[PDB]
């Protein structure tokens, strides 16, 4: 079979991955969620509240997980033994960017290949990073996040 | 009526910005240029400068104001009233970030209309961030933005 | 006031195109639907048919106009005394051909403006030429045009 | 089941489709090689030939089968019961085409995912187009296509 | 010495194009405009009224010659003993097939490097195929095109 | 005379940055590797330690000098008295940094030509922001660097 990991910071997730999860939950018989930690980047919420959001968000899949990692994501695949990488490709993404992180990943783990999926016309052109800043400033973000994910960004600015 | 909003960090405002200005005096009935705080970025010159310069290099059109806020845009545009967003297109700039931002607002604001305009082929390739970096470094900025902006940074950096 | 003036083939007029004259008739006080002739392209359908296509999509906007033209768009928009371009943006298209497109009208018709529109998340990534495809193979159009056009377009190909 | 529909004109097939059914071929039970008449494009080679070109080029992949069809990609999708559409993207594909592809025929064949796969460094940058217009040259294209491909062509414009 | 080809349809060629020779004339010892014959695009002028175009606005330099061809580019750069491709890139190009008819070209010519220059800010955005459009519909393309090149237009259309 | 100016942050130098300076060092009879200071960017090598690196992956080339500056990139080539700049471009670049960063350069240097080269395949994709990430997560970077890099990134991350 097939054991998809699906990397990213997913500080926090959203409905657009939501929507990439809900595809790959359907496509593949078990879909690992491997948030990671990037420490580099100073995340609004940390590794260890950002699993606890991608758990509830896809508690409704069985053949899901969602696991935090502060490693190499080319070792830490080897170690969850995964042999696909998933990364999503909407109309607003890092076309440069998301090609040589998946070519130079094919460098120091060439056993596992990276394909790429498209989220919902609905959920497309919905950033993590215009969501907290719309969040920081009070706005609505029913319609970018879950409902779980909005009480955890109205509350971090309280 | 028209009432045009045109937001941005205008840090410094450029050539291309007022260009954009230019052209948007001659089309609506009148123009509020939305100048954000965007502490976030570390902008070089204050708020308060920042609409100065920009007051100064529009002292000239009768139907154009320069306004400072802190607040989401979404709040900021209803509270001013105005029906219509202005964003610049040049070269190819952040055509994902256009999208996403422009789509997001409309969720927040979907009264709020999202157009585009283009500046001149002189005044593209002209951004706020190279402008500041050259001021840094003792170049030359006379060409690029208007002759209040390049006395501000020439006295930034002296 | 405004005149707006949208060219285009419009073969055929899509939900694309129609959520875009949707934008524009609240916006300005009058839009022109200016079909364009374009006979270099192999229309699908005659300029005749794609007039009253555009008629029958926009027979319930009361400031919306559509005629159709074989001249030059520079000349043509003189003669409508329009000063406003109106060009669609969606994922990313010909970004490189609006661009060309925009530069040599401003070159031609300085007076008239170029602006850009974004339609709505449900109506992007739709083409007026994978509408004809797919209707050519007898596929079901009715979801990306208005079920006029699909009566046409399953007239053209039975 | 997973059973991948890879859609193209393969006129003619280059190593950068066969880098792409190799390493469809690891991932999934079994792949097919839908090449599309498309009489509107003017092939260089016919449906049969084009065919036959791919099976030789995947004649060592047990899983892999090729078949023809003229007939609308969603309709021939539900005659083969496969679930998973397969592009390629190498950085220089067609991202507006191909996103407005998936999206257009999610909605004809919502059941039927659209992933997309990169080829290796070595073998992107590789265009069935400039493969024909080298070849009708007399120029060398043992580099782009397959030994089998190259005969072909090389009978072509010989 | 360097030997620069410029490779091109030059149907018509242009003032982008020219600015481009402006600036290969002063920057390399001898300039090659080799004109392609491309009789698969139906050009509007032939090739021998091509060259004779690019001659006329070049006919100031004296290190530019203006040739045609109807072999490979690959294959006509080593019988001009050329070693440098020059291609031209602005804001409006095609970034995707400029890249495969480079890298392509150094498989089958290892010897020759392919390096790009960007016009000026005034004559990008122009392209031949919109200067012939422009040209049919009786527009004035003083703008785009050298006075000669507007002759050959304008009495191609009488 | 040709005397090539090659800026750029270099931390570190990459293969993609070498296959650059060796296509360089064929064409110009000097190549000078400008490492630029750029402490806003705060880089992981001192500029000193920089300049060190790109002498060892360059010695063997005899015509090719790197020199570190931490003034305007204008100043610097005047000083230099260098004709040409150099910047890369591998499909993945950022063509709009890179066009701003050329117009406007052409303003304070407008006797500075700005031309751009492409590596090779193998050694596009291939940035040093991705190799700076995986060095300090232990990966393996000996494929996308020089092995002298590889030592110091090694040392710097055990």
């Amino acid at each position: 079979m097939n054991r998809v990991l699906y990397p990213g910071t997913f500080d926090p997730i959203t409905k657009g991955h939501g929507d990439l999860i809900e595809r790959a939950s359907r496509l593949f018989d078990h879909v690992i969620i491997a948030v990671a930690a990037s420490p580099k980047k100073n995340p609004l919420f940390s590794l260890e509240q950002r699993v606890a959001l991608a758990q509830e968000v896809t508690k409704h899949l069985p053949n899901v997980e969602v696991v935090g990692f502060s490693t190499l994501l080319a070792h830490f695949v080897k170690e969850q033994k995964a042999n696909v990488f998933l990364r999503g490709l909407r109309a607003v993404s890092d076309f440069e960017y998301e090609f040589q992180l998946a070519n130079m990943n094919r460098q120091l783990a060439p056993d596992v290949e990276s394909m790429f999926l498209t989220p919902s016309e609905k959920y497309s052109f919905i950033s993590s990073t215009l969501v907290r800043e719309i969040a920081a400033l009070g706005g609505d973000i029913s319609k970018f996040v879950h409902p779980a994910v909005a009480d955890a960004l109205a509350e971090r600015f309280k």
